[PDB]
């Protein structure tokens, strides 16, 4: 359907475009321009923000939220959340090792030990936070009438995580957009599935 196909097509176009010198040059220019806004206090804040996208943070977060939902509503939907997360990490790893993009390496503020495209923190955040939002709104009746705000929070968090990877000099903008599009794709897939299997609307 429209939204996951558009994101998939957007990723393919980006995966091709990063091989053009025009995009590589714009990616370099934006990466270096981000250094100009840096301050040490903001370096610290952005490092804290970026941890919200770390798989070492999101795995215990998903397990905690899923456990909470199990006690509160007896749902096993936390297993769906773990599955889409694992799918997300597997897909990011396979694409990274296939594409083998070199990292910016102008001015990194955090450590990395892998290829650059697509960004795993951005892919993690664009998948997990909208997914969490979906299942929280599904299972927490006190979040009804706050649904738009829950999803806005998930979107703000994911965007900030992506911004932080460019700020911290470890991803190019296109790495972030590539990870955004595929994490969001996985979100729409698991949301569409969960809604499709409902026996009452
Ligand atoms: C959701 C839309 C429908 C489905 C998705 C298909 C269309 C995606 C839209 C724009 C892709 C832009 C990609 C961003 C990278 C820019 C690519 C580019 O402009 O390349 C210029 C070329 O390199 C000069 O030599
Ligand atoms: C127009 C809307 C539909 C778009 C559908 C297709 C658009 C993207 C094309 C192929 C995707 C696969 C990308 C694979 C990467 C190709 C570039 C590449 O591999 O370059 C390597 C070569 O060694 C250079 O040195
Ligand atoms: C009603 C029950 C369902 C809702 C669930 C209620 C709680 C969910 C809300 C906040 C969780 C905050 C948890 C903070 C995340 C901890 C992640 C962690 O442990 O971090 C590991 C560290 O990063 C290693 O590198
Ligand atoms: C549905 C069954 C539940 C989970 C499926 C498998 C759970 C997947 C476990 C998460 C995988 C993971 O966290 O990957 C490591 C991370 O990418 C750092 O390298
Ligand atoms: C109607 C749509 C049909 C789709 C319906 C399901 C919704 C999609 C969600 C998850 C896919 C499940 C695939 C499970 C693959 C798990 C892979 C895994 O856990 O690997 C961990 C990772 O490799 C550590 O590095």
């Amino acid at each position: 359907m429209y939204k996951p196909v558009s994101l998939f097509l957007f990723f393919l176009i980006l995966a091709a475009a990063i091989h053009t010198n025009a995009v590589q040059s714009a990616d370099e220019a934006i990466s270096k321009a981000a250094v100009l806004i840096r301050q040490p206090w903001l370096n610290e804040v952005m490092t804290g923000i970026t941890h919200l996208g770390a798989s070492s943070f999101l795995l215990p977060l998903i397990v905690i939220i899923g456990a909470g939902m199990f006690f509160y509503r007896k749902t096993w939907d936390g297993l769906l959340m773990l599955l889409v997360f694992g799918t997300d990490r597997l897909l990011n790893k396979v694409l990274k090792e296939w594409i083998e993009r070199v990292r910016p390496d102008f001015a990194p503020l955090v450590h990395e030990s892998s290829f650059s495209f697509p960004s795993g923190h951005s892919m993690n955040a664009a998948c997990v936070y909208p997914v969490i939002a979906y299942f929280l709104v599904k299972h927490l009746p006190f979040l009804s009438k706050h649904k738009k705000m829950v999803y806005i929070i998930a979107g703000v968090i994911a965007v900030l995580v992506g911004i932080s990877r460019v700020y911290l000099g470890v991803h190019f903008v296109t790495d972030v957009l590539g990870g955004f599009s595929l994490g969001l794709l996985l979100f729409f897939l698991v949301k569409g599935f969960d809604e499709k299997i409902k026996r009452f609307r």
